[PDB]
């Protein structure tokens, strides 16, 4: 009552599962072999019946492409998404993934080659760009490479200025669309410490606040001498204000 | 003939190795230190008929030296060619060039009983000169003030060059003090125009780059950076030079 191998089927190997006796009504499925892919709709199974008898079955297997390849700007379209079977002169639709944006002179499309392979893939899909860094008061922006997305840019800034925020920026995705992942910072007047007060003398025309290259005058009073640089100025160094030298002196 | 002629007190006559005078024969006494001849009074004697000398009295009084030279004043009308300067006596000066009155101080003097002037004041100070001034980018050096005869350098900022006089001096100009050479110049050391890269470009070019200032560069699309992404101008000995290399653009 019990039926033997099942039949030789081709591009298909049967899963006996090491049996080799299967009782009445056993049902058997073959698996299609490497570039095969069971056409739909198709039997590829059998069921042994009466008088050691397995049924019929014709081959179901058939020639196809692997499954697409992953693609970091597009991803497949419904319903390729979740199909296996790319018979020959298949189509599958690509849409672009965050951030890219379809380069409308290229198809998203691709097709399934005769040596079981693909159409070789455009860019239909290019990087989304962000938008221009802009300009940096009393700084500078470094773009090493472009500000597409995916991009970075450094910031620095000039001397006698000092930097307050982010050294840096990266063009990444947002919602709809790329964004720089950190605001513009902020170069910050470096300013010295306010000059020293000279014994007998005065400073003409002192200052709120002095930076960069600027100078400190100072003068003696009546009845006293200078001995020494008429005037000291500002120097920065790290972001540090520094005066250029020790104020002179008022010799009595 | 007429022997060694008489002894006058505080004078000494000049013989001239002689010791025998021929009648008419005129000679002449002069005052010792400390001793100045009055004016108008006989300070000589005549050896006359009889080998009989002149008379003659006392000629000499007590005297202070010609005041001494100063370097504020000079003396007035008409002490500049005096020498009789009697006990009591008062000289008056005038300052220099270029000196300036103190309103408060006297300019005379005193000969004082021991033949002493007495001790000037100051009466005569130094001209001063007018403020250096500023000098954009650089530096005045006020070593020891601006008087009359002062001295004044000059230096200029990191990142700028000295055009001109190095040093000024306060000498003496006309009717009052005056500088000697004129306030120099800072200039700006620029750098030369930074290198151009092959593949590449630099951010934000621009016209001049000073000391400290960089130039950043980027390669082209395709192209990738090879080396130190940015250069910064140095400055040595006037001469300006960029900080190194640039980039490379290697694709």
């Amino acid at each position: 009552q019990d039926c033997g191998l099942p039949p030789d089927v081709p591009n298909a190997q049967p899963a006996l599962e090491g049996r080799t006796s299967f009782p009445e009504d056993t049902v058997i499925t073959y698996k299609c072999e490497e570039s095969f892919v069971k056409i739909p709709g198709e039997k590829d199974s059998v069921i042994c019946l009466k008088g050691s008898q397995w049924s019929d079955i014709e081959e179901f297997c058939n020639r196809s492409c692997e499954v697409p390849t992953r693609l970091n700007s597009a991803s497949l379209k419904q319903p390729y998404i979740t199909q296996n079977y790319f018979p020959v002169g298949t189509v599958v639709e690509y849409e672009c993934r965050p951030g890219y944006r379809r380069e409308p002179s290229l198809s998203p499309k691709l097709t399934c080659l005769q040596n079981l392979k693909w159409s070789t893939a455009v860019e239909f899909c290019k990087k989304k760009s962000c938008p221009n860094p802009g300009e940096i008061r009393n700084g500078q922006i470094d773009v090493p490479g472009g500000i597409l997305f995916g991009a970075t840019i450094s910031f620095s800034c000039n001397t006698g200025y000092k930097l307050f925020g982010s050294t840096s920026s990266f063009c990444l995705i947002s919602g709809s669309s790329v964004q720089w992942s950190d605001p513009l910072p902020e170069c910050r007047e470096i300013y010295c410490p306010a000059p020293p007060q000279i014994d007998n003398g005065i400073i003409q025309g002192e200052r709120d606040h002095y930076g960069y290259r600027q100078s400190v005058t100072y003068a003696c009073n009546k009845g006293f001498t200078m001995i020494g640089e008429h005037s000291i100025y500002c120097t920065v160094n790290n972001d540090e204000g520094e005066w250029s030298g020790p104020p002179p002196e008022c010799r009595g």
